[PDB]
């Protein structure tokens, strides 16, 4: 079973993360992309709230604004639901789309706008009628970005990349430097899961701030 | 010198196992240093997403109460680090037996962080009781300590316990759930946290959510 990766494209920690895991496959590692949205998880109205209160995939993509609209919600939607059509291409288009627009964002420095979008499924080699076939689906999308959200916020999803082993196994990873060397992808790997498969049961292992 | 700094709080679990696991690695090999870090201090209200500390621990009376929730944990873990300051006045390996006596007391015996703890901990720990008492009514110097370790837990921005400062700029707090003292498996303990932190890849955060 593959491990699942929870990813929000704002993030360039999960940038780093997919990368890595998209190296990884390479060598062999199972991985399943996932969304959790970083505007959702860090929404007032879902602040200490044992369920969602707000949820991302109920909001309009009309224009920005209004009331409980936040910083990023718009872009961070958008390309969710871009990820998924493309996602419908199956899986290999889904990784060449993801980190296509990944790239985009946080190489090329690019926002997350529609001209992005269309540039990684360029790059993707998507279909491109499909596609945009797929994207007038927008209620469908919603459907399969919410329940990604639901499988999230099941688990305690709270930043990105958060992977999740099986077995009960699951955390937050958080990186600065970008790991694609193959070598060093792996090294990185068996840390992260030798500290969770460690029998000391480790929780938490967190630089402060100085 | 080149200890690891150890900053921890009695009243936590996760900062009694850390020392736990220092305690029997000092034999391998490695160093450590104790210091305090108040978690009631950090957790305070007036010092919530302040860059500079806003109210400390020891400009406390002992005999002050906190609020409720866990700011009611002030008195007792005020006192105990200071019970824990005259303690390490007898020098490095009395202050370790004396830490280890009172976080043995107060999570293996279940006992409060109280005066019969304090005294059950000294001589637990063989410390000179007769010492141990005059330094004890040295309350100004005893709070001065304590608040130049809460400066230096401030300026590396601790937030938890137990916290460890390897040198070099890495620094983290690091939470396990299970006792683990053990020679064996305390290296490979060790040995996870020390090469997560010093990863070139720049590991900040590996984190379990809660389900």
């Amino acid at each position: 079973q593959p491990t699942d990766l929870y990813f929000d494209f704002l993030s360039p920690y999960a940038w780093r993360g997919v990368e890595m895991a998209h190296v990884l496959r390479g060598s062999g590692e199972g991985f399943r992309l996932r969304h959790f949205s970083l505007v959702q998880g860090n929404h007032p109205q879902n602040k200490d709230q044992e369920t969602v209160q707000w949820w991302l995939t109920d909001q309009p993509l009309g224009a920005e604004g209004g009331s409980g609209y936040m910083k990023y919600q718009r872009p961070s939607l958008n390309a969710f639901l871009a990820a998924h059509a493309a996602a419908r291409q199956g899986e290999e288009k889904s990784w060449a789309f993801a980190l296509a627009l990944f790239r985009l964002h946080h190489e090329d420095k690019r926002d997350l706008d529609e001209a992005a979008f269309q540039d990684a499924a360029t790059r993707a080699g998507l279909d491109l009628s499909q596609w945009k076939q797929d994207r007038q689906d927008e209620a469908g999308l919603r459907r399969e970005l919410r329940a990604d959200l639901e499988a999230a916020a099941a688990l305690g999803v709270f930043g990105t990349p958060t992977f999740d082993l099986g077995g009960g196994d699951v955390a937050y990873f958080k990186f600065e430097e970008l790991t694609r060397d193959p070598q060093a992808a792996r090294d990185l790997w068996n840390l992260f899961t030798s500290t969770l498969r460690s029998e000391a049961r480790v929780a938490t292992i967190r630089r402060p701030v100085p």
